[PDB]
């Protein structure tokens, strides 16, 4: 089959970090990609699953605004919600029908008592994340509990991604049990050490690049939430990117790519931005931007630029400068090569990437834990 546009038109998308409604031109192709653009798209990339309407339920409501239709999608272990608004009810119905057609057209023992519930890691609209301990193994896991109302496919394993081990559902809930690293939060390590050495950051940076490459080329998904808070270390001291994300309703926007703040089309380059912010904090001991006013913090990320400390090396300068480019098309890793643009960078000279993936590179830091069951970083 050939990928063509099923329906295109102007919609009013609710901003994901801005309560306001925003005029965006959306394209609905038969591959399932529902992407919206600030202006009518240039007639001139690879398919990302972030925008796929596959396995999504459409809900038409009149709140908080009349003629509203909501797409609700289960992506990996996180329910995402995208709210849209049209002017006439007839437009909504031909939009939902079009999307429902493509969505359907793309079809082509374990219980709660087995775990011990120590800490609430996060709460959200469609569920919560809880730090649990399996009674039998004595091991620590993160359980992602989602509302049910809202096949072992574990070839999704990767050394630097929190593994989704299994999935079970209770009466009215769907629970995702996943690995929880006990090497402590990385921000807790960074703040404790104030700043990472340039080579140490290289290590953490390399392992993230490996994982991002994996998500982009194999899984064709964008992580989109690459921040310091979402990075942990395992007992060995290697990076684990978490998957504890939840939708919430009603500083925080610092880790956000400019195109994401402007609710434009975003792609893989967003993760490289995220990567830039993280590696900036590791080598500088400070976020790129800080100011309190959300309108000023937004404009900081949108138009103001990033100063570099003279303590920083020139190779790190070129890397952060490229990673933290305002325009995703000019951004390092933003072209077709993706992660290859970043892996070939001089900051990562002498770093062989097959070895990073096989954890051959010796960690520059070893967490103070005898075992995975060591609760030294939880207390
Ligand atoms: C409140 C409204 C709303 O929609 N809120 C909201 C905003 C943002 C998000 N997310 C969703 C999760 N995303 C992080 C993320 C991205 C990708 C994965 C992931 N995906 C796949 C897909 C297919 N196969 C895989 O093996 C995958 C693995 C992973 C993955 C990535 C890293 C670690 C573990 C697993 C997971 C999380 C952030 C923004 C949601 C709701």
């Amino acid at each position: 089959s050939d990928v063509a546009i099923v329906k295109e038109g102007w919609l009013h998308k609710r901003g994901e970090y801005i309560k306001t409604w925003r005029p965006r031109y959306f394209l609905l192709k038969n591959d399932g990609t529902f992407i919206g653009y600030k202006e009518r798209p240039q007639d001139v990339e690879a398919p990302l699953n972030n925008f796929s309407v596959a396995q999504c339920q459409l809900m038409k409501t009149e709140r908080p605004r009349p003629n509203t239709f909501i797409i609700r999608c289960l992506q990996w272990t996180t329910v995402i919600e995208r709210t849209f608004h049209v002017e006439t009810p007839e437009e909504r119905e031909e939009w939902t029908t079009a999307i429902q057609t493509v969505a359907d057209g793309l079809k082509k023992r374990v219980t709660m008592n087995e775990f011990e519930y120590l800490k609430l890691l996060g709460k959200g609209t469609f569920g919560k994340v809880i730090l649990v301990k399996e009674k039998a193994t004595g091991r620590y896991y993160a359980m992602k509990i989602l509302k049910k109302e809202v096949r072992v496919l574990q070839n999704s394993r990767h050394p630097f991604l929190t593994a989704l081990k299994y999935s079970f559902q209770t009466h009215d809930r769907l629970c995702f049990v996943m690995e929880y690293a006990n090497g402590g939060e990385l921000f807790f390590h960074l703040s404790r050490e104030r700043v990472f050495s340039e080579d140490r950051a290289r290590f953490y940076g390399a392992e993230i690049v490996s994982a991002l490459d994996y998500l982009h080329s194999e899984k064709n998904v964008v992580y989109r939430d690459l921040k310091l808070e979402n990075l942990m270390l395992d007992k060995d001291g290697h990076i684990k990117i978490t998957d504890f994300g939840l939708c919430k309703e009603g500083g925080t926007p610092e880790y956000l790519a400019p195109e994401v703040l402007e609710d434009n089309d975003y792609g893989r380059a967003v993760d490289w931005w995220g990567l830039g912010v993280v590696m900036y904090e590791m080598m500088c001991g400070r976020l790129p931007f800080y100011n309190q006013d959300h309108e000023k913090l937004f404009e900081l990320i949108l138009m103001e630029e990033i100063r570099f400390p003279r303590t920083l090396g020139p190779e790190a300068k070129s890397l952060l400068s490229g990673l933290l480019k305002k325009d995703p098309k000019q951004r390092l890793g933003g072209g077709s090569e993706d992660a290859k643009e970043i892996m070939q960078h001089r900051f990562f000279a002498g770093i062989v990437w097959q070895h990073v993936y096989e954890k051959k590179l010796s960690p520059p830091f070893k967490p103070q834990v005898t075992s995975e069951t060591d609760t030294r970083y939880f207390d």
